[PDB]
């Protein structure tokens, strides 16, 4: 149907908007401490501790699968890179130092990303 493809023009323009997002969000992780999954063999008792890993790598497998539907989702990927980090690492730990300074810096891009989503639709 013709419904069907303008939903999927909707979801194909929603995952531009969104790899847009995640390049300026990954930006302020110079470190690279948040590009790939944590190391199951180099941190063994990991899935002990944070039930749902998340990383910058696969949150670009799922955005190309345009598996995001909506910026909530989107959203609550990044918001695991940062709250896993924050749980497994202590205060003083450049780990957890860094995820402060990730949700700072995104929650300025997330801001518009969201007024733009709502905007075009």
């Amino acid at each position: 149907s013709m419904e069907q493809v303008a939903m999927e023009l909707r979801l194909t323009e929603l995952t531009r908007l969104l790899r847009s997002v995640l390049d300026q969000l990954q930006d302020k992780d110079p470190a690279r401490i948040f590009a790939q999954p944590v190391s199951l063999k180099e941190v063994p008792d990991y899935l002990d501790h944070i039930k749902h890993p998340m990383d910058f790598a696969t949150m670009r497998k799922r955005l190309e699968a345009q598996g995001y539907k909506n910026l909530h989702e989107f959203e609550e990927d990044f918001d695991l890179i940062i709250d896993n980090c924050m749980k497994y690492n202590a205060r003083d730990t450049v780990f957890y130092r860094a995820a402060v300074r990730l949700r700072d810096q995104g929650g300025v891009v997330l801001r518009q990303a969201r007024r733009e989503v709502d905007s075009i639709g």
